[PDB]
């Protein structure tokens, strides 16, 4: 129990995220950019999303802004994996509206506890639901 969508362009980094999250017991799915995540979320609802920033088509900031715009999807917790190397990085992060920020190079332990914490938070909420 725990279905997590990983949004990551680097195949090896995606794999590392796959390893450490499945080892703690989550089921995971992988997508390469934000636009693919949109296509995924048309059919499937994950419990949590982890997105990197740098990606083709639709970057992680843009995906977060989009997710928080959608009335049924805004509730899914998003972790932004980000690198803050200049003031524009800080501004883009502050505006994207992710639920959690983790800067790259990170400890697996920290990523682990963040996922856990955010997922214990959404244990306070049907086959058919109307979108109106």
């Amino acid at each position: 129990a725990g279905e997590i969508l990983i949004v990551e362009d680097s195949p090896t980094q995606a794999e590392h995220l796959k390893h450490i999250l499945e080892e703690t017991g989550y089921q995971t799915e992988h997508v390469r950019n934000g636009r693919e995540a949109v296509r995924f979320l048309s059919l499937t609802r994950p419990d949590l999303i982890i997105s990197d920033v740098l990606m083709p088509e639709m970057d992680g900031y843009a995906l977060c802004r989009w997710l928080k715009g959608q009335p049924d999807l805004r509730t899914i917790p998003v972790i932004l994996l980000t690198i803050l190397s200049d003031p524009r990085d800080v501004v883009r992060s502050l505006e994207c509206g992710a639920d959690d920020f983790i800067t790259k190079p990170c400890k697996d332990v920290v990523l682990a506890s963040h996922v856990k914490r955010l997922l214990s938070g959404v244990k306070r909420t049907e086959s058919i639901t109307l979108a109106f």
